[PDB]
């Protein structure tokens, strides 16, 4: 409160570590459904069921021009990706298979790295 801080948890490789993590991310060979934006003219029902798209180069692009205030803002975009593929995606396809790779994958790296 007013004047009663916390200890300060060390944040200054934040930056640089995410851009590990999402390197990673970009170069798994699973990662292709998730390169780019979901291309909205081309893909029926993908504009009005997924509120938020999301994909790795949006990520990049906000990662490169300080878009993303903390680590977890970080986190929430790369799970925002893994959830919305989820939604319109079958478990049992090519592309419902890789984004539960890519969601453990993520996951283990981010434990690893930060608790």
């Amino acid at each position: 409160s007013m004047s009663v801080k916390k200890p300060k948890r060390d944040d200054s490789k934040d930056l640089a570590l995410c851009s590990m993590i999402l390197t990673e991310m970009e170069t798994h060979e699973d990662a292709w459904p998730f390169l780019l934006p979901v291309n909205l003219k081309l893909v029926p029902g993908y504009k009005k069921v997924i509120k938020k798209p999301m994909d790795f180069s949006t990520i990049r692009e906000k990662l490169s021009s300080g878009q993303y205030p903390n680590l977890e803002t970080f986190a929430l975009d790369v799970r925002l990706v893994f959830d919305n593929c989820e939604t319109f995606n079958e478990d049992d396809s090519d592309i419902g298979r890789a984004g539960h790779n890519m969601r453990k994958y993520f996951e283990k790296k981010w434990t690893d790295t930060f608790k």
